[PDB]
């Protein structure tokens, strides 16, 4: 209804051998699709709650909305944050490259901090590079599940799915290798565009 | 310092009798100030980590940042969302008023849903009215603590602090009385401004 | 129905001036009573769900049960963990005293660790001294809200309510003073009995 | 070391075809071992803190302990709760069987409620059947991660790991098929033993 499932800007197997087509197909067709259906159903439920003036399940509906909508947002950004190797620059440049050096010291320091945040998660979660509109800087955050451990108003620039379904079929328990191979398919041109729009408040 | 304590646009007792000046002074001078110092320290510690190449406490630092920065963000909007009785419109009008009718059916439905979300929180949290950039709609979210149960990219329009320190000294355990009194001091002018700036007309 | 509200083993004002009778009366009559009613209602809801074979709200009911039942358990232990000054020994002795020296080094070290855990909570929570039946030792835990951040099978020995409603009317934002005064009314004889029953697996 | 990795009461492929031996080996040798090392380190760090009188990282250490110790506890029960098909009763009997009928109406109702709690988890977690010492009854709880959404004093009787690593390699995203297969390998003899020891006859 309100939300729709976006299609991939590339073929399921375009990111191989870094991320297999098997994961991509299940991740998109099964997982992401579930969040879209869940977010719409949450809205229908909230609408029905208003019509009958019965808000007894408000706590459930607010979590259903937050969980599924955050899942939809996180994955929509995730797909575009990636592109076949060689399709995008190896490292950030111009506006983004300068900003990263300012807030992290160097590209490698930002990479090290992002990596540490990605692998240290106790449970499901995400590693994220966001624009802080209040402090007007780029920070790294560690999301719990899809909707926890983040300030309101945070604009996602670059995100990495650290839920097990994103790497288990390929890397098993070795998260370190998954994050290692992911750096090869990061679409820095997409992050650059997000950084530009985020900068206008 | 990257973050600083904003000054109140009114005196501590300007919201009486709806909200005690005793609560306002402690809430701003003590509580809000703490989030600013915490958020600044979190960034300093992270800079320390990168310099030493030691990210052992990454999980702690990332939570310290999200919790404190979110507290800073939540209270900053909270102060401006309020104004003395009779100094602002008693009802949303124009663009904001039309949007609320479109996404909630009416102003009464919006209030009912917002109130239900406020009083039903199991633990500390917030009742929020945010702009959803993906679905291009206004939704109500129920924050847990300061940084939980919310999608990234959510832009706060109207917020209500449901932590016990925000009402205990005056209303005790009666959460219902607190929320009912709070509706009288809502500055709809500020909300309308945030609504327009959330998407630039 | 299943759960009932236990009465205080002393008068509301018996713990003064460390904890006022005003807090005790509201905490018991209003707060604890709410958890008992909530826990029973959660069971009725789960029973009704089984009768009609409709488990659509299972996520809500499981959290309602866990939140309210944990609240009931935590406060039931909290009341007995306290007694008027002079009614119980100032420090633990015999079995308990020996165990504390073994797992913490000294009584003061356990006090310091417990205090640090109590005051550092980011949001609502509890500081707790529990018996770990797997490791067969006494550990300190920091509960989030009432039902988070604890292993299953943990047996509560000594607990301190760190929710704002437990100290705000008296100590305001100064948590440090609340914890400081609480040590004066700890009923070590009650903790000793809990330690004995916990030890038998 | 305070904690140690328990050995499996059967071979890795003993539960096939219901649960793959590939999953069993990684789950025990890699995953469970990690919680043991983490729990031990958490205690060593806490001892370090007391010695230095520096509890600055108390919030991190307390979460590290709860998360890892809970993982250790949850998996220890999980292994024993299972046995090869045909090596244990296919249905609860005697004392345990009568108790389930008393608290759930029937075995089918218990299974339905347990299944609903298992498949509906939003994120990582567990479906648990515990003994409630306060209410003197058997309840179903839905754990988040390893250490969330549960009352203190809860004694685990039967547990099901709903984290993605527990079923992804064999069942993919179909959680329903995993839970349906798992019922075939439940060792009701072990559950009955834990039920009796939870309250000593
Ligand atoms: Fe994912
Ligand atoms: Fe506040
Ligand atoms: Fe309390
Ligand atoms: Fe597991």
């Amino acid at each position: 209804a309100v939300y729709t499932l976006p299609e991939l800007p590339y073929d399921y197997s375009a990111l191989e051998p870094y991320i297999s087509g098997e994961i991509m197909e299940l991740h998109h067709d099964k997982h992401h699709k579930a969040y879209v259906d869940g977010a719409n159903t949450a809205l229908d439920k909230l609408a029905e709650a208003r019509d009958k003036a019965d808000f007894g399940a408000i706590n459930k509906l607010e979590k259903d909305l937050a969980f599924n909508l955050a899942g939809h947002v996180n994955h929509s950004v995730f797909w575009k944050n990636m592109a076949p190797k060689g399709s995008a620059p190896e490292r950030p440049t111009d506006e983004l490259g300068a900003a990263i050096d300012e807030f992290f010291g160097s590209f490698d320091n930002m990479k090290a901090q992002f990596t540490a945040a990605a692998t240290g998660i106790q449970g499901s979660g995400w590693a994220s590079l966001v624009w802080d509109p209040l402090g007007k800087r780029i920070n790294t955050l560690q999301f719990y599940d899809h909707q926890n451990n983040l300030p309101a108003g945070s604009i996602p620039l670059l995100q990495l799915d650290m839920w097990e379904h994103a790497f288990y079929l390929q890397y098993k328990n070795v998260k370190g290798d998954y994050v290692k191979s992911w750096w090869n398919v990061v679409n820095w041109d997409d992050v650059a565009l997000r950084f530009s729009e985020a900068r206008v408040a």
